[PDB]
């Protein structure tokens, strides 16, 4: 039935700024949880703010250089660590800014604080819509992501959970998750993401995992236009499949928003109920569930996603017209929850899905 539900969100991660042009906004996360507010989902949640993650927890993962780095760097300093930056890969899309290590700590900080509460049995889901940053590697900065939540998230459910299954619908690969994970059996990863002529290249269906870890890494390669009809033909049977074969114990779904229709970076059709269809989907299967955020671009339909996310979570009904908020100009000019797809074409036919799924299966075939 319905579900426990554990919300992590500090209150200053809105003001993070990643400097004029970058399209990453940490303010949407201010937005989401304003919307959310508004519409009263704060009275079925416990509502935590999470702890400051530490060098050392981060290191749990990453290279100590690489946190002593990334705790040292400001925009006052960046002259004396030129040598640094392009080891490290900071720069342009991983830019030094005010509060950089303080906005990892949080981000952090929510999903190891929500994957403790899973682990003690104290909540059916956590929700974290400041992580989900999944292109993060050991010792490298990557795609707007600097400190790899997931992975620390993961490692902390593995402490009490054999298996853990990772599922990411953030229109890029989930590439930094699948990389920590590639050559374990204990964690499956399953990405869903445009493959061709995009960041960050990686995520062929032919890439599958390697010694234990293979037949554990699982990539669904997309083209441009994906729409709700074609997402949900091969989602649920996918998931299903995998649920049956892995038996996980414990699931990190990674909600990406940048999949959604009229996204700034994406080029994907979904509506946020398309979107949302993945949560209702895996949520079904009543297992311990960490829900992250990730990408998502057009600030005003994160927003919307993510409140709706919630709402699935908690089996909450809310209706489409948006209550009055502080952002409320922001869902001009209709403001109302659910969105339209636009008329761009799905090159993702229904036999390439099909075929796809098949291959995927065969693959699904080869576990134990
Ligand atoms: C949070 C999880 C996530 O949503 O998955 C992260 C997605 C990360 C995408 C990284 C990718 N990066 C690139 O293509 C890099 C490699 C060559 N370019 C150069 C960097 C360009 C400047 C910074 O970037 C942008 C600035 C303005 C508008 C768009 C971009 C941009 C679009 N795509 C990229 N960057
Ligand atoms: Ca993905
Ligand atoms: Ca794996
Ligand atoms: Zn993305």
């Amino acid at each position: 039935g319905k579900k426990k539900v554990c919300y992590y969100y500090d209150g200053d991660i809105g003001n993070y700024y990643y400097g004029q042009g970058h399209p990453m906004k940490p303010h949407r996360i201010r937005m989401t949880h304003n919307l959310l507010l508004n519409y009263g989902l704060y009275r079925k949640m416990e509502i935590y703010r999470p702890h400051k993650a530490t060098a050392e927890e981060m290191t749990k993962y990453h290279s100590d250089e690489y946190i002593k780095f990334l705790r040292s760097i400001r925009p006052d300093n960046m002259s004396e660590y030129s040598k640094q930056m392009q080891r490290f890969n900071v720069g342009e899309d991983c830019p030094v800014f005010d509060g950089l290590f303080e906005f990892c700590q949080l981000s952090t900080g929510g999903s190891v604080a929500g994957a403790v509460k899973l682990n003690r049995q104290q909540t059916d889901m956590a929700v974290n819509w400041a992580g989900g940053l999944h292109h993060a590697k050991k010792s490298e900065a990557s795609g707007f992501c600097y400190v790899n939540d997931i992975v620390l998230a993961i490692l902390e459910l593995l402490k009490y959970h054999q298996r853990v299954l990772y599922i990411d619908i953030d229109i890029h690969h989930g590439d930094g998750v699948e990389e920590a994970f590639y050559t374990t059996d204990r964690v499956m990863t399953v990405s869903f993401h445009k493959y061709g002529e995009y960041f960050p290249g990686t995520g062929d269906l032919r890439d599958i995992g390697a010694g234990k870890g293979k037949y554990y890494a699982v990539n669904f390669p997309m083209r441009d236009g994906i729409d709700d009809e074609s997402y949900g033909q091969i989602f649920k049977p996918i998931i299903s499949k995998v649920m049956e074969m892995y038996q996980p114990s414990a699931v990190v779904l990674q909600c990406g928003a940048d999949s959604l229709s009229g996204d700034r970076l994406g080029c994907f059709n979904l509506t946020v109920k398309g979107h949302a269809k993945c949560v209702e989907v895996v949520k079904t299967f009543n297992l311990p569930l960490l829900m992250l955020g990730g990408g998502g671009y057009t600030i005003r339909n994160v927003a919307r996603c993510w409140t709706y996310e919630t709402a699935v979570a908690l089996d909450c009904e809310i209706p489409n017209e948006l209550p009055y908020n502080d952002y409320f100009e922001y869902f001009g000019p209709d403001f109302k929850l659910h969105i339209s797809p636009s008329n761009m074409t799905n090159q993702n036919t229904p036999e390439y899905m099909e075929k796809i799924k098949q291959r995927l299966f065969e693959n699904l075939r080869m576990l134990p």
